[PDB]
C-alpha cells in the first residue's frame, strides 16, 4: 500500500503546498509508511528543482510516467558542441552575452541553441529554421538530458501541437492546441501506453487516467492542490480513496462563515464532497468551520502542516516575520513603535519579509524618525536568540510555520485574534496575548505590559517553548498514523 501526495510541480522557491507535502513525505518516511508525492504538470527542471528535497523514488510525475522518465537521473555529462562540431561538421556561432550558439552547415543557418549554463553542459532548448527563417520547431530537453518535448510552431510562433519521448526518443504522448484569449489551450491529447493508444480532451481527463493507473487496492490519495486535482479526482472512481487537503482559508469571505462562496480554488471540492474520505485543515478552528458549513457530511480533521543553539539571550528587540503585504498590515507596527519609544528610548523592531508594501513602510519609518528603531530586513536562527516578542497585526492569517519557529526558540507574541493560525499557536496569558483585531490601542498596551514586566516576558517565553514541544515530529507522526489507519479501515 502506498499513500500519493497529489500537488502540481515543485519551484525553483517551494511554495507552502509543495513544502507541506514534502514534510509530509518525510514523516511519512520516518514513520514507516509507505509515501510518494505526485505532480502533474508537465516540468523538464523538476529533476533539478527536487534534488535539494527528495530522491527520484520519492516522487512520480505524470509526463514522467508516460515518457518513461519516472525514476530516472541524470545522464552523464555530454558536449553537444563538440558533436556538432567534430561529428556533425556543422558551424558553431556564440551570440553575445549569453550561452546560445547559432548553428549552421556552411552558409544555411539551421538552429539556434541555449544552455542554462556558462559552460555549454545543459543544453536547455535548441530552435530549428526553415530556409525562410521561419521557426518551424522547438526541442526542450530534459535537465537530465533528453529531449523532452518537440513544439510545432504556426504563424507568429503561435504553439500547435507538442510531442513528448521518452530518453530513446519514441513519442508517448501528442498535445493539439487551438488559440483562446490569446493564449494555447489543449483540445487534444493522444497517448500511447500499454502497446495501445489513449485519447482525452483536457489535462483533467490525462490527469484522471494517471491516478487510476497508478492505483492499486490499499493505497490513498491526498488532494493538495484542488484548483487541479480535485477536478481530477471527480473523474475517477469512489472506488479510489481520496483525501481533501485545505492549505488556506476555505471561502473568499471568512466574517460570513454561512453563506459566503468558497474559494475559487476548492470550488470543485467543495462542489462533490461525498467523493472525498475526509478533508484535512491545519488549525482547530478551521476544522470546526468547515464541519459546520458542510453540515458534517464528512469527516474533517486537523493536522498540523509542520512540526517544531543558545536562547532568549536578551536593547529590546521586537520581531515581526511577514510578507509585506498589505493584509499584514505593517504599518501599524511601524505606528506601535511611534508610539513605544517615548517610554522606550532602546527599542528595536526588525521586519522580516519582502513584498509590494516596501516602499511605504520606508516613507513612515522616514516620516516618524524611525529609522534607528525600524529596520526592514528583507535562516532566522540567530535573529531569534535576542528577541523579546514577536508581532502580529494581520487582518487575516493561516498556520504559521515562522511562528511555530520563533516559539521553539522560546519568542512569546502578541498577536491579533483573526482567523487562522494565531488561536492555534497561541494560548493567552501563557506563550503570548491575543488582541481584539485592529485594537491598535489595546496592542500598545500589552505590548508596552510585557516590556514593563521581563519576569512576564520570561513565563510567556517558558510557554512558548512548551507550546512549541506540543508539535514534536513524533506528534505529528502519531496524528498522520492513526488518521490513515482509521480512513483505510472505514474505506
Amino acid at each position: 500500500s502506498m499513500n500519493y501526495f497529489v500537488g502540481n510541480s515543485l519551484g525553483v522557491n517551494l511554495t507552502g503546498i509543495e513544502k507541506a507535502i514534502i514534510n509530509r513525505l518525510n514523516l511519512f518516511k520516518e514513520m514507516g509508511r509507505p509515501a510518494q508525492c505526485v505532480f502533474l504538470s508537465w516540468n523538464r527542471y523538476l529533476y533539478r528543482n527536487a534534488q535539494n528535497y527528495i530522491t527520484s523514488s520519492d516522487y512520480i510525475n505524470m509526463y514522467d510516467f508516460f515518457q518513461e522518465a519516472t525514476y530516472l537521473e541524470r545522464n552523464e555529462p555530454f558536449d553537444w558542441l563538440s558533436y556538432w562540431t567534430d561529428e556533425c561538421h556543422y558551424t558553431l556561432k556564440h551570440v553575445e552575452n549569453s550561452h546560445d550558439f547559432r548553428i549552421y552547415d556552411q552558409e544555411r543557418f539551421l538552429m539556434y541553441a541555449h544552455f542554462q549554463d556558462p559552460k555549454y553542459r545543459i543544453l536547455d532548448y535548441v530552435n530549428h529554421f526553415d530556409s525562410q527563417r521561419r521557426k518551424v520547431k522547438r526541442d526542450f530537453y530534459d535537465v537530465r538530458g533528453f529531449l523532452s518535448c518537440s513544439r510545432i510552431l504556426v504563424d507568429k510562433q503561435q504553439t500547435l501541437c507538442e510531442f513528448f519521448y521518452n530518453p530513446e526518443g519514441d513519442t508517448k504522448l501528442e498535445k493539439y492546441f487551438s488559440y483562446k484569449d490569446g493564449k494555447p489551450e489543449v483540445q487534444k491529447i493522444i497517448v500511447y501506453y500499454a502497446n495501445k493508444q489513449y485519447f482525452f480532451n483536457n489535462e483533467t481527463e490525462l490527469g484522471a487516467f494517471f491516478i487510476k493507473q497508478l492505483y492499486q487496492h490499499g493505497d490513498l490519495f491526498f488532494s493538495d492542490r484542488n484548483v487541479y486535482t480535485a477536478p481530477i479526482f471527480n473523474l475517477t472512481p469512489e472506488s479510489i480513496p481520496v483525501v481533501a487537503v485545505l492549505h488556506s482559508t476555505h471561502i473568499k469571505n471568512i466574517d460570513a462563515l454561512d453563506s459566503s462562496p468558497f474559494k475559487n480554488v476548492y470550488k470543485a471540492m467543495f462542489e462533490n464532497l461525498s467523493r472525498y474520505r475526509a478533508i484535512i485543515v491545519s488549525t482547530e478552528q478551521q476544522k470546526l468551520d468547515v464541519e459546520k458549513r458542510i453540515n458534517h457530511t464528512i469527516p474533517v480533521v486537523n493536522i498540523p502542516v509542520g512540526y517544531s543553539t543558545p536562547v532568549q539571550t536578551l536593547s529590546v528587540k521586537l520581531i515581526s516575520v511577514a510578507r509585506y503585504s498589505p493584509e499584514k498590515q505593517l504599518h501599524q507596527q511601524i505606528e506601535l513603535i511611534k508610539r513605544l519609544v517615548s517610554y522606550v528610548p532602546k527599542i528595536e523592531l526588525h521586519m522580516y519579509g519582502f513584498g509590494s508594501e516596501s516602499k511605504k513602510l520606508n516613507e513612515l519609518i522616514q516620516k516618524y524618525g524611525l529609522e534607528n528603531h525600524v529596520y526592514l530586513r528583507g535562516n532566522l536562527d540567530q535573529e531569534y536568540s535576542d528577541a523579546y516578542l514577536s508581532l502580529i497585526t494581520s487582518n487575516m492569517e493561516g498556520f504559521s510555520l515562522a511562528l511555530l519557529e520563533s516559539l521553539a526558540h522560546g519568542v512569546p507574541v502578541i498577536s491579533y485574534d483573526i482567523k487562522y493560525g494565531p488561536n492555534e499557536l497561541i494560548t493567552s496569558d501563557f506563550n503570548g496575548y491575543l488582541i481584539t483585531k485592529n485594537d491598535e490601542d489595546a496592542l500598545f498596551d500589552k505590548v508596552k505590559y510585557v516590556i514593563d514586566h521581563p519576569e512576564v516576558q520570561q513565563r510567556l517565553s517558558k510557554g512558548s517553548l512548551a507550546k512549541a514541544q506540543q508539535y514534536s515530529k513524533a506528534s505529528l507522526i502519531k496524528q498522520w498514523d492513526q488518521f490513515v489507519r482509521l480512513i483505510l479501515e472505514h474505506h
